[PDB]
């Protein structure tokens, strides 16, 4: 019996300060070796009902600290049907996506929780959580 597996790997030496759009902060993976037509990944931190791939994270030390990121990857499309997250149509057992800075930002020193959930086309195997640390 095959299970859908997820992993999430975060970069490591991030400096608080000016951050450019496109800077990769984390990479995610989804795995499912059963029969499927694609993968869907979304997050509860999605910014607004009209931005399926854009997330807004709040700081642990100060919730007023925000960082805005987007889900990205070759082949991933915004899920316009559900309006939540990104969709990739593939029979491949493995898929991967990036979480990147969305818009030039002044990121303060704090820690942010990055959560995402994945579906093969949620239990404790379909979701993952990491902390993103920006230091001064």
């Amino acid at each position: 019996a095959e299970k859908l597996q997820t992993t999430l790997r975060v970069g490591t030496y991030f400096r608080a300060g000016h951050v450019p759009d496109g800077m990769v902060l984390a990479q995610g993976w989804v795995t499912y070796h059963g029969s499927h037509s694609g993968f869907r990944v979304w997050s509860d931190e999605q910014k607004a009902g009209n931005t399926p791939t854009v997330l807004l994270l709040s700081g642990q030390q100060d919730p007023r600290h925000h960082i805005q990121v987007r889900l990205e990857g070759e082949g991933w499309q915004p899920d316009t049907v559900s309006g939540r997250g990104a969709i990739l149509r593939t029979a491949a057992d493995n898929a991967s996506f990036s979480v990147v800075v969305d818009g030039n930002q002044e990121v303060p020193a704090d820690t942010w929780t990055l959560d995402f959930k994945a579906c093969a086309l949620p239990n404790s195997e379909q979701q993952k959580s990491v902390d993103i640390v920006f230091s001064s």
